[PDB]
């Protein structure tokens, strides 16, 4: 990924803030040259991306995870909000239409997690935190939960590097951004939001 | 990514019905054994994924594309709709959570395309067809994009291998099934009708 100055992050906890936010993530490794990606939730330790530490989980029966046993750099992307932004939006000519976007790709080096148990428990609070009302497991969940763990596998990321894209429309001009942001208002809240905050700071 | 039997696609044209549906792809490489990722606009050329051409483009100054000459293989990764299942939705004990998505993984080798103002002006074309009213670029925007050639970098995808995720619920009994559904018919209607057309055939 490469971030063109004016796609940056404006604070550094932004960079947290979309990992914390969006934990559904993708977990890229480079088994011998050959790129391998697998769809897990992942969540973050620590109050930053970059020497933080990623905790994540998958299928037993997913080979992936017998390419960590190595320990190889891997990479995770995080995704948030986006959106296709037509020229119809834009309302001036020329133009060209554009994707906006925010990620935080983390590279660092992976290792198999003993504490399986933990890190799936850490999983569920951190989903379901945000609702209301919030799932807790109950003691038979918990049960359920050990029952399963001969059929996980969970992974630790150490985080060497972290890289923000924040691609939401500040390369136009103020009145073609306002018409942006008005159009995502109705057809994407999540990413509108995401817009105001990227202005902060 | 591992597909157990059940979340396999019911029907080959089901993977390139996300692809077409699902354009802002991640273009993966193994940089020496480190994974790189962008996010870009990539089209599908042919009835198949499998055998099929993927094009797009990225930024010229997005050093990503300088690791192609050498026609590596690239991992193409399109994301349909996707979200989180919380057991709250199952009304059933126990229980675990779990996220539903589809996604396509295809495989091949890449290589820069000349033709660039081909790729992208196809690329307008297909994101715009399903938009009313849709964007046709004025004879004022067709220069526009020949004046921003320089600055684009577009590639080809030789697909040789694809794998297709369809992780919607399959593994819970019919009741609770029918309870996700309702629950995303509601939060999440791409993520329902998904559901829907991976129960056809
Ligand atoms: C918010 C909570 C959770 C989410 C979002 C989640 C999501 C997922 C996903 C997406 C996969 C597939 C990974 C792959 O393709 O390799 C998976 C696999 C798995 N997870 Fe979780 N999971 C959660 C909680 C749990 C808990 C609490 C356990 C308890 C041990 C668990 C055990 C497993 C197992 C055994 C598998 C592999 C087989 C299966 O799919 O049932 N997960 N999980
Ligand atoms: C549906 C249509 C389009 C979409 C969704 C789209 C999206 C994107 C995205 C996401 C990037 C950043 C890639 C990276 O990070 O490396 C990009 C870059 C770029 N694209 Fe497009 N694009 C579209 C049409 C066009 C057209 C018609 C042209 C005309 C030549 C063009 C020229 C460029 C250029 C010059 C760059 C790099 C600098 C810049 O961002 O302006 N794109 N495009
Ligand atoms: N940044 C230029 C070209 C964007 C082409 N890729 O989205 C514009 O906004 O007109
Ligand atoms: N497939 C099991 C465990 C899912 C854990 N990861 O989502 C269930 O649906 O209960």
């Amino acid at each position: 990924m490469f971030v063109p100055s004016y796609y940056a992050a404006a604070r550094p906890e932004q960079a947290a803030e979309l990992v914390r936010s969006n934990p559904f993530a993708l977990v890229v490794s480079a088994v011998d040259g050959v790129p391998v990606a697998t769809h897990a939730p992942v969540i973050l330790e620590g109050d930053a991306v970059e020497g933080g530490t990623l905790l994540g989980h998958m299928n037993r029966a997913n080979p992936h995870w017998r390419s960590f046993a190595s320990s190889p750099d891997v990479l995770v992307v995080f995704s948030g909000p986006h959106g296709y932004v037509s020229p119809t939006v834009y309302a001036t000519d020329p133009a060209a239409p554009t994707w906006d976007y925010a990620a935080v790709h983390a590279t660092g080096r992976v290792e198999l997690a003993e504490d399986a148990l933990d890190v799936v428990e850490r999983t569920v609070a951190a989903l379901e935190a945000p609702r209301d009302p919030a799932w807790t497991p109950t003691p038979a969940s918990r049960e359920y939960f050990r029952a399963l763990l001969p059929g996980v596998v969970a992974f630790r990321v150490r985080v060497r590097t972290e890289q923000s894209m924040f691609k939401l429309s500040q390369e136009q001009p103020a009145e073609v951004y306002a018409r942006v942001r008005e159009a995502f208002a109705a057809d994407n809240p999540g990413l509108a939001d995401l817009m105001d905050r990227s202005l902060e700071h």
